[PDB]
């Protein structure tokens, strides 16, 4: 029996659809905090167990019978470690035999500040005494593409990534990889550096963006301080602008680049290209 946290999130939703191609709904257990948002999962045969992430006891009850657990990291970036602390201890007590975790590409060496909470979580895993696998996801192409409209309307794309190379991949790609790891054998104890088969600069993004839209789009490389202040300028939560600007700087440092091709070789086919993703904007 396999269990999965964050099943109601964008990545998890895909993990589940992916898993359901080869796994009977019943053999899947979605540990969610709010079953109200688990409408779809219920309408598929998937088991849903409620568990407050800040509640180890509830997490332990929720992990009963679970042989393999996918810990889709928490989106509550800021108090994530304590949450994953609870989850890992619940698993130990419940007797989970295998845990796969979504971390960050090259976590231990990444220049991005987002690596922090993941590193703490990777340590706890090392400490758990439970066999585990690190699914170090690189950047979701859908992140930058979230600013596709703003760049199309206002004419240009901005950031602080310089010439850094982002080997992005879709959420569906990473979810498939997570799906294989938790369902198929031969993927325990591994440290997978998952990323796109290709990489691209923010400028290649603008050029690709103008090539398909027709309208012009230039890339304006700003400094970190600039970029940050730039987001809040159009009214953006400080935390966000900060993290966002830090990540771009982490990318300018090559922290989002990897060319191991672990992702495609793992999902058994080529990862989704930026060209195809960009295409969706005009689906
Ligand atoms: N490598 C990369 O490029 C990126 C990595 N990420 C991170 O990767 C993970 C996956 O992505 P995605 O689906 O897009 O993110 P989402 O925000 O869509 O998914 C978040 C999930 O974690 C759960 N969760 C968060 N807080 C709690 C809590 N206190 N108790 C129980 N569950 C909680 C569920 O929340 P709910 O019910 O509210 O849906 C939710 O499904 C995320 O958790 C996120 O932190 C995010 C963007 C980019
Ligand atoms: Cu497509």
């Amino acid at each position: 029996m396999i269990a999965i946290t964050g099943a109601t999130g964008q990545l998890g939703h895909y993990v589940i659809e992916s898993l359901m191609k080869t796994v009977p709904a019943s053999q899947i257990v979605a540990i969610v905090r709010n079953p109200a948002k688990a409408q779809a999962l219920a309408a598929q045969g998937i088991t849903v167990r409620q568990a407050d992430y800040g509640d180890e006891a509830a997490l332990t009850s929720a992990l009963q019978g679970v042989e393999k657990l996918l810990l889709i990291s928490s989106s509550e970036v800021g108090q994530r470690a304590p949450q994953h602390r609870n989850v890992i201890n619940a698993a130990k007590a419940a007797g989970v035999k295998f845990i796969a975790y979504t971390s960050l590409l090259h976590a231990d060496t990444s220049p991005l500040g987002l690596a922090d909470e993941h590193i703490e979580t990777e340590k706890m895993l090392a400490d758990s005494g439970i066999v585990y696998t690190l699914l170090r996801n690189g950047w979701y192409s859908e992140n930058y593409l979230a600013s596709a409209p703003a760049a199309l309307e206002h004419g240009v794309f901005i950031g602080a990534a310089g010439d850094g190379k982002i080997a992005s991949a879709t959420r569906a790609d990473y979810a498939a990889a997570a799906a294989r790891v938790i369902s198929e054998a031969g993927h325990e104890g591994k440290v997978y550096e998952l990323a796109g088969d290709s990489a691209w600069t923010l400028t290649q993004l603008a050029a690709e963006l103008t090539k398909q839209s027709g309208k012009q789009v230039t890339y304006q490389n700003l400094s970190e301080a600039d970029f940050a202040a730039a987001l809040k300028s159009v009214g953006l939560p400080d935390g966000l602008a900060d993290m966002l600007a830090d990540s771009d700087v982490g990318a300018s440092k090559g922290g989002l680049f990897d060319d191991s091709k672990t992702l495609s070789k793992l999902i058994g086919h080529p990862t989704t290209t930026l060209a195809e993703s960009v295409s969706h904007l005009f689906n």
